DNA sequence: CTAAACGGT
DNA sequence: ACCGTTTAG
């Protein structure tokens, strides 16, 4: 029974990549506040996150 | 494409 | 919490 896959506002999504640029790697503090800010879960923010550096780990 | 899951650090 | 790799909405 597979967690049901988040469907990202564009507005959100904009100000996600904005903190990635700002910073590649949260504190726990940061993510939460963040999670909030955004109207996400922790692990919401914390999983996309790690997506995204992925991601960024295939250009570098 | 990319959010979520998995298993090992 | 993260990585790397993989699964799947
Ligand atoms: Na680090």
């Amino acid at each position: 029974p597979r967690k049901a896959r988040t469907a990202f506002s564009d507005h959100q999504l904009n100000q996600l990549e904005r903190s990635f640029e700002r910073q590649k790697y949260l504190s726990v503090q940061d993510r939460m506040d963040l999670a909030a800010a955004l109207n996400l879960t922790d692990t919401q923010v914390k999983t996309w996150y790690q997506n995204r550096r992925t991601k960024w780990k295939r250009q570098t």
